């Protein structure tokens, strides 16, 4: 309990100072591929997204 | 899912131009003249049609 605020508060500080932005859609749109229907449902592209 | 609809498009185009016609009754006619005994448990002709 003594440690937890220190680590968490600094983490927020880093987020609200860094120019880096985390945009998950970069992963999403770059897949934009899907296996066909007659074959088994398991597919690697869909599996990783889940 | 983008290439499979394409393959379908050629299929109908081939169907329009091809003189070949599939008539399944050919198989039935020749199978109807096979000789076998009625006391057998298994019937090869019946099986293949199934």
């Amino acid at each position: 309990t003594v440690i937890q605020p220190v680590l968490q508060d600094i983490s927020v500080l880093l987020q609200r100072i860094s120019p880096l932005q985390i945009d998950p859609t970069i992963i999403s749109n770059t897949m934009s591929t899907v296996s066909e229907s007659t074959t088994q449902t398991l597919s690697p592209a869909s599996s990783i997204l889940g």
